[PDB]
C-alpha cells in the first residue's frame, strides 16, 4: 500500500469523534493511539486516519477518504452505524459495476461534510 | 491496511500534476489510472491517492498526506526531487524518535500547501 496514513482538522472533536466511533467500529477500526490533541483510528495498533480539533485548522472543501472492507456484510454495516451517527447519506450500499464489476460500496458524508466511503472490491 | 483510497481537489492540475509526479517518481509511483477529471496515483495499477481540479473545489486548510518508503534512501529522493519541483520544506529526512525509535520521514509542502510525507518505518 502506498498511503501510509493522514490526518486533518475537524470543527468539533466531540461530534467528530462520534461519528467515527461509529462508522468505523464495524471495521474493526478504534483509536490506535491518542497523539497529542490528535486521535488516530487504526487497527492492530497502527493509526492511519489521524483527526485534529485545532482552532482555525480545519479543512474547508470536500476530502474524499475511503476505508477498506473485507466484506460487503462490512459495508452495510458501516453505512447503517454512520447514518444512524448523524451521517448523511451520499450513496447508499451497492455495486457500483461502472468503477470495476465487483466494487462494492457506500458513501456518507461525515459531520464537516467529508465524503467517507467503505469499499469492498472482492467478489461475494 | 485501512486506507483504500483518498481524493482531493486542488488549485491547479498541471502545477500538482509535475509535483506529484516528481514527487512520488522515487516510491515507483505514477498514474495508475486517470478516470474523468481525476488523475491517480498508485502503484502496479492500484489508484489510491487522487487528485483533481473543479473549479470552485478545492481544499483549503492543511491536509496531511503521508506516503509509505521501504527505505530511508527513498524518502530522501522524495524530499529532494518534492523540493526540486517547487515544494517547500516542511522537515528535512531524518530519524523522528519522538514518534518511533525507527520513523524515518521527510515533509514538504504541496502547491497548495498541504503537509506531504514519506515515512519508512524499519530500522536500517
Ligand atoms: N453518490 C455516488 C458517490 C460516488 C463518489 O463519491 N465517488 C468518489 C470516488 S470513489 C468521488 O469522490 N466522486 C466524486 C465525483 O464522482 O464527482 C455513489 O453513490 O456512487
Ligand atoms: N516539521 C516537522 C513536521 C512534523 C509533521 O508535520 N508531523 C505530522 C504528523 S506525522 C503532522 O501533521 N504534524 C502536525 C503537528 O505536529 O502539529 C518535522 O520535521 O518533523
Ligand atoms: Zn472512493
Ligand atoms: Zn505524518
Amino acid at each position: 500500500h502506498m498511503l501510509d496514513h493522514i490526518g486533518f482538522n475537524i470543527a468539533d472533536m466531540k461530534k467528530s469523534r462520534a461519528f467515527y466511533d461509529a462508522a468505523l467500529s464495524p471495521l474493526g477500526i478504534g483509536h490506535a493511539m491518542e497523539f497529542g490533541d490528535w486521535v488516530g483510528y487504526g487497527r492492530n495498533g497502527k493509526p492511519e486516519f489521524w483527526i485534529g480539533a485545532q482552532k482555525g485548522a480545519k479543512l474547508e472543501g470536500v476530502l474524499h477518504v475511503a476505508f477498506s472492507a473485507g466484506t460487503r456484510s462490512e459495508v452495510g454495516r458501516f453505512y447503517e452505524a454512520a447514518i444512524a451517527a448523524g451521517g448523511r447519506d451520499n450513496g447508499k450500499p451497492g455495486l457500483r459495476p461502472h468503477y470495476h464489476p465487483d466494487y462494492y460500496a457506500a458513501f456518507v458524508l461525515d459531520p464537516d461534510g467529508h465524503n467517507i466511503e467503505v469499499v469492498c472490491h472482492l467478489p461475494e
